[PDB]
């Protein structure tokens, strides 16, 4: 199976799913100077407030945070998007060490991790379906850097003891995304894919320009977790992050000057 290993990371995945070496790759390097500022692009709408989680899960590559997306109840809207979609779920990418973890660059820049809120456009019904298309899913991306704890993710690092390995799942009800956000919505934007296996090119990128600020017992407590199963050799959860990919024929925007 793919992973973040020597023998089976970003270098093999092009064997099984040859779309990694596609047009429209994730992530990419964000070049700050080369970026446009785009007056036409509007305001992100985050309307979070009926958010309903349900539980937490060790999938052996990450650790996602599942939402109820059968109704409108926590939706993305506005900046580069037409239309309304639905968030699924949420997850990191981290480092072994604090400088690097993360999956976009900004002027080559590494973050220590970086978050991904998932969200997938109604008018295909169901993420399946989403996945599918070149407008499917719109990502949120928000960069982690080492410095003040984050007080809305401390609810999620005090489960993943619960949840140490592939696998293990944790009932985890009532946690509200927005404690998550920076204080700016100012956001980059360009067209690319999941970068994870199977790098579907499928989703509009939204990259927010303020990263959050989240302490070191608390990315000590990512770097804690198990890409294993129980009853299997321990190996740390670290460095599960794909690096910058080529950006060819794309023009990153953003919604700021
Ligand atoms: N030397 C043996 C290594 C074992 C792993 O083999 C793999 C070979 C390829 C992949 S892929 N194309 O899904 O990233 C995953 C695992
Ligand atoms: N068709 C099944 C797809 C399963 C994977 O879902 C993903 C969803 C999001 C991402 S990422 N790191 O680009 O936000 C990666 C994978
Ligand atoms: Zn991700």
């Amino acid at each position: 199976h793919w992973g973040y290993g020597k023998h089976n990371g970003p270098e093999h995945w092009h064997k099984d799913f040859p779309i990694a070496k596609g047009e429209r790759q994730s992530p990419v390097d964000i070049d700050t100077h080369t970026a446009k500022y785009d007056p036409s692009l509007k305001p992100l709408s985050v309307s979070y407030d009926q958010a309903t989680s349900l539980r937490i899960l060790n999938n052996g590559h990450a650790f996602n945070v599942e939402f109820d997306d059968s109704q409108d109840k926590a939706v993305l809207k506005g900046g580069p998007l037409d239309g309304t979609y639905r968030l699924i779920q949420f997850h990191f990418h981290w480092g072994s060490l604090d400088g690097q973890g993360s999956e976009h660059t900004v002027d080559k820049k590494k973050y220590a991790a970086e978050l991904h809120l998932v969200h997938w456009n109604t008018k295909y019904g169901d993420f399946g379906k989403a996945v599918q298309q070149p407008d499917g899913l719109a990502v949120l991306g928000i960069f982690l850097k080492v410095g003040s704890a984050k007080p809305g993710l401390q609810k999620v690092v005090d489960v993943l003891d619960s949840i140490k390995t592939k696998g293990k799942s944790a009932d985890f009800t009532n946690f509200d995304p927005r404690g998550l956000l920076p204080e700016s919505l100012d956001y980059w934007t360009y067209p690319g894919s999941l970068t994870t296996p199977p790098l579907l090119e499928c989703v509009t990128w939204i990259v927010l320009k303020e990263p959050i600020s989240v302490s070191s017992e608390q990315v000590l407590k990512f770097r804690k977790l198990n890409f294993n199963g129980e009853g299997e050799p321990e190996e740390l959860m670290v460095d599960n992050w794909r690096p910058a990919q080529p950006l060819k024929n794309r023009q990153i925007k953003a919604s700021f000057k």
